[PDB]
């Protein structure tokens, strides 16, 4: 089933990725070479849905030169009625190949640690806070991870609230800090194993636990202390006391060896 995007042809492998008025597909060029191409829909035109989108392909735009740590957008066509993203196809996403794995070595999870920081303090740079960060958002792309989206649209799926962090629950103000939060929890994930609550199941409980001070986050004993403290102190509860971006670029944890 072809496809024309700026005159340029596309055949579809698959659909990849699914969510509102937007899916995303696999697909190949005239050259027989690979990219993902998200079609937004905007027959629904939900005018702050619209907005959203056109504010995500221009920040998109933006972030070509600032990071690759970010997924690249060869080209779009945007009219009334549709919107073609035509971006690069990534190996795997993350959520995935950690869900296919029991033992990460501690380097490629320190080299996902360095990347998943350095795209998300380019962001912030820009002033985009993500709040949304899970596994799916990251993207391996030749042993580098990319981020994918911004936080700006109601994002798709692949085809979970353990990294909503403590400020966004009681807030009913999101800072940089809450991206760290989410981090943590996903740096937490690929030590442990477990978000820090996969193993609280009651809703209205798991939120008062994000939000409850005298729960101790349980913090076992790793080979490796760096990251125990990384760790620690991404997952304290003030933002006004949680380690920023920069102070964790300047970690020990990133840096040593
Ligand atoms: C939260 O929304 C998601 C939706 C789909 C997702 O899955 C995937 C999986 C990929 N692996 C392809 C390899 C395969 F399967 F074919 F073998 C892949 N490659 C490029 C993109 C991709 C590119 C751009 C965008 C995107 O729209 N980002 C916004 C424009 C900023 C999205 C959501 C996925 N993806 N996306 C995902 F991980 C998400 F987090």
């Amino acid at each position: 089933q072809s496809m024309s995007v700026k005159g340029r042809i596309y055949s579809i492998l698959k659909q990849i990725g699914s969510g509102g008025s937007s899916k995303v597909f696999q697909v190949l060029n005239e050259k027989k070479q690979i990219y993902a191409i998200k079609y937004v829909n905007l027959e629904e035109a939900d005018n702050q849905t619209l907005d959203s989108y056109r504010n995500e392909i221009a920040y998109l735009n933006k972030l070509q030169q600032h990071s690759d740590k970010i997924i690249r957008l060869y080209d779009y066509e945007i009219t009334d009625q549709y919107i073609y993203m035509v971006m690069e196809c990534g190996n795997i996403d993350l959520n995935s190949w950690l869900k296919k794995k029991k033992s990460i070595d501690p380097w490629e999870r320190k080299s996902y640690w360095k990347n998943m920081l350095e795209a998300v303090h380019t962001i912030h740079q820009h002033g985009i806070v993500h709040s949304d960060l899970k596994p799916a958002n990251f993207l391996i792309v030749d042993g580098m991870l990319k981020l994918i989206d911004f936080g700006i649209a109601n994002q798709m799926q692949p085809d979970t609230v353990n990294y909503m962090p403590p400020e966004a629950i009681k807030d009913m103000k999101i800072s940089p800090k809450s991206d760290v939060w989410s981090l943590g929890c996903i740096l937490y994930y690929m030590t442990y194993g477990k978000t820090p609550f996969q193993q609280i199941i009651n809703q209205i409980s798991k939120l008062h636990a994000i939000i409850d001070p005298n729960h101790e986050i349980e913090f076992p004993d790793i080979p490796e202390k760096d990251l125990q403290d990384v760790l620690k102190c991404c997952l304290k509860r003030d933002p006004k006391q949680r380690i920023s971006i920069p102070e964790l670029l300047a970690h020990p944890y990133v840096q040593i060896q």
